[PDB]
């Protein structure tokens, strides 16, 4: 994908996602449609979605794909790396990577972006391509601001749910 | 019409996933997913939790959907508000069909109980028509049964 179409496509991705959440703060539907949303605007998009700190690892939140990694504790694994340190991590190929947790998948290539909440890690926003060097500093720009349009537009509360 | 081993592969495949996890967020989320894999003709496959008053969009498989649904309304509400599951043929001649996807011919949705209440319901809408029969609701309701005795509705992990 070209990379003035790439920067066009993460523009209407971004406003959409604001357009979207206008007016809803529920985590769940917010995380939920965020998934639906990334991976209709990006074909190679082989998993795109969430996985959130159950306080001591993470565990899969809603996402888009197949069935994927249940658990993944901190440093371990592309999700395990970003989440420890708290930043952006790519991996232009996955196949000569050192640490990464394949669970199935086409996926060639990988970013994470951690998504963090007064100091706090909430979790990680993930997603794998069916293409290798898929993502880039672009990408990185665009799903950073992404995660902070969807945290600023996010209640974190599951409180509704319990019971 | 051997809908049945497709089903049985499913449902043992879903055992085998919650197999040592409880976790409600984890569990409906693989969930939707196994169940997208396993159905071609799926367009969407999720569920739709109760907040206290109306269903609100959870862990699915699918383009962006609805986010809240009342009770009685659409055939979500409808199989919510009746605790019964609910089977449309054909999506586009039902009166009280809420639209989110425009390829969605045909749709089923499956309740999800515990303790008398109703914990919310599990939606799936296909690109064929009459592409649901008592067959998946047999089926479906075995997956939910199965589903929710091996997870625990608990999200007490996540808040804050
Ligand atoms: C859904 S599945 O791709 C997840 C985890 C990940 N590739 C890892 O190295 O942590
Ligand atoms: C996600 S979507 O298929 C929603 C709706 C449902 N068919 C309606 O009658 O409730």
């Amino acid at each position: 994908m070209l990379k003035s179409e790439k920067q066009s496509r993460y523009q209407m991705l971004n406003e959409e996602l604001s357009f979207l959440l206008e007016g809803e703060t529920n985590v769940l539907a917010n995380l939920s449609n965020a998934s639906a949303l990334i991976k209709s605007r990006f074909p190679n998009t082989v998993f795109a979605g969430f996985y959130l700190f159950d306080g001591k690892e993470l565990v899969l939140g809603p996402f888009q794909g197949g069935v994927s990694c249940i658990r993944i504790a901190l440093g371990k694994g592309v999700c395990g790396e970003a989440a420890h340190f708290q930043e952006t991590v790519i991996v232009g190929d996955v196949t000569t990577y050192l640490n990464y947790i394949s669970c199935d998948s086409l996926a060639k290539s990988e970013i994470v972006v951690p998504m963090m909440k007064n100091g706090q890690l909430l979790g990680v926003l993930d997603l794998d391509s069916s293409e290798i060097e898929d993502y880039d500093a672009m990408d990185r720009d665009y799903l950073e601001q992404f995660v902070a349009i969807l945290l600023e537009k996010t209640t974190w509360d599951f409180t509704m749910f319990e019971e």
